[PDB]
């Protein structure tokens, strides 16, 4: 259950590797529920946020609250993340989690398209944890691609995550852990959600007023 499996291994994986995955974290019915609804998303054109504003990503997001219809498994797996970080409350690090953002749904396309090395948070914008749900039926890294590869800061080594269905990962969002999406050859679907350090998140706005 939530609390233990965050106080057991989230926690003390998380200030030991700063990366960490849960597998089969919803059970087959929700996660089919949870594909259903993006497939939903993608289908009738919804991954079209960015597309009104001018300048580049290959692939196409949208940003789910959880409580739109026909969204709603997706807030529920929202939840239970919220769950698991709570039940974490003030063991991860140093940080002290206030909040988070929506869901970022994204949909790569399976034409070889990835995504290129980066840090989700460089510059201290306030993001701490970066969680991201996988969706993919079935998933064969070997034909279909789409592994993520993490570069983790004080590891020799690099840390390869399959999009296998019902994965949920766990990350540091700052330079401790780059990380860069390999190419897909089927469509790989995504759904990450960043949490907030309150300080960080605060120094962030005094920076932005200053
Ligand atoms: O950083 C990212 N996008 C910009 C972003 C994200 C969340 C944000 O929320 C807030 C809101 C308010 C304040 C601070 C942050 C803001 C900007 C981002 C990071 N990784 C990836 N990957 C794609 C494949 C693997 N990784 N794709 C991304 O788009
Ligand atoms: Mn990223």
């Amino acid at each position: 259950p939530a609390l233990k499996l965050a106080l057991e291994y989230i926690v003390p994986c998380m200030n030991k590797h700063g990366i960490c995955v849960v597998d089969d974290f919803l059970g087959k019915e929700t996660g089919q529920q949870i594909g259903d609804e993006v497939r939903a998303l993608h289908d009738t054109g919804k991954f079209t946020d960015g597309q009104l504003v001018s300048q580049i990503r290959g692939d196409k997001i949208t940003w789910i609250e959880g409580k739109e219809p026909g969204c709603e498994t997706i807030g529920l797996l929202m939840s239970s993340m919220d769950d698991l970080i709570r039940h974490c409350n003030g063991k991860l690090g140093s940080y002290k989690i206030n909040g988070r953002t929506k869901a970022m749904v994204a949909c790569y396309p399976g034409n070889g398209t990835g995504y290129v090395r980066h840090v989700d948070n460089p510059n201290g914008d306030g993001r701490c944890v970066t969680c991201i749900y996988y969706l993919n039926k079935d998933w064969d890294a070997k034909v279909s691609g789409g592994i993520l590869r993490i570069f983790p800061e004080g590891k020799a080594q690099f840390a390869d995550i399959e999009p296998k269905f019902d994965r949920l990962l766990f990350f540091w969002s700052d330079r401790r852990n780059p990380h860069e999406v390999q190419p897909a050859y089927a469509t790989r679907y995504a759904i990450t959600v960043w949490y907030f350090d309150a300080d960080e998140r605060a120094r962030a706005k005094v920076k932005y007023l200053t």
